[PDB]
């Protein structure tokens, strides 16, 4: 049901991927936009890559992040912007948001031409620590930074 | 290493529960942890899903957004104390710990001895962590709140 947006990138210690599918319904209710309300799920994939140097095992999903996104029609110049949510679905945990396409009040966020864009920060701005000592301990964490995509949405899957 | 083992993992709501303690860790950020120089221990919980997990974690993953109180208390002079863990990572792995004085803490009888520990630990929703519920992507209903429990020799400081 997933659809790829774009090509994958690989940096700081991360495979960060983009899919959107169709719009899922999330518990707790009143975070994210009610399914019927929404065209896709986007999803942000975010895993450990081999020797992450923040301590994460190859291949473990990465927690605590905060994600901010804009989606731009580069066809009709509209650009929307939202942050993803942690949650977990049946092929585990990830960074989410039912987003409104067609269905936007605000028009301009139909079929064509896109650029997505993730916005990410570290663990520790949300609190999660990180050991430091010689024994145990792991290496400092990114700046912010930006990773983008570019893809044809076709409409709501 | 490595770390000393906390009585038996518990296997319960998908998951492995296991307790562990080393010597006190030094973190960033600095202070939301006690110092290092402040305590004898740093405690763990490891906890990560089973096979067949009904949440939708994979095998091996660690069970993130958990809410885990901790009480430790020494069976021995009933000194009791209790505190929450705070998600971080080792170069091990994520995992929730905090450093805790024993010896150092004056306010209690916290030395070598025999220990009761108990987790506290509440589902990833208590933080708002969300899951998917539509038929085609979503998954099991989180645990409702329990406890571990486990006892343990405490024979200081690792040395
Ligand atoms: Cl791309
Ligand atoms: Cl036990
Ligand atoms: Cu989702
Ligand atoms: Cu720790
Ligand atoms: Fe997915
Ligand atoms: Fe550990």
């Amino acid at each position: 049901g997933e659809v790829p947006i774009g090509d994958p990138k690989e940096l700081n210690g991360m495979e960060i991927a983009a899919v959107y599918l169709q719009p899922i319904e999330m518990e707790p209710r009143g975070i994210d936009l009610a399914a019927s309300l929404a065209d896709i799920h986007l999803e942000a994939d975010i895993h450990a890559l081999k020797n992450n140097p923040n301590g994460f095992p190859e291949g473990f999903w990465m927690p605590y992040l905060t994600i901010a996104y804009e989606l731009k029609n580069t066809d009709t110049g509209a650009i929307k912007r939202g942050t993803l949510m942690p949650m977990v679905a049946d092929d585990g945990p990830h960074y989410g948001a039912n987003i409104a396409m067609e269905k936007d009040k605000k028009g301009g966020f139909g079929v064509g031409n896109y650029e997505l864009t993730f916005y990410i920060s570290n663990p520790e701005k949300q609190g999660f620590g990180r050991h430091v000592d010689e024994e145990t301990g792991v290496g400092k964490w990114f700046e912010p930074f930006k990773v983008d995509y570019k893809f044809k949405y076709t409409g709501t899957p």
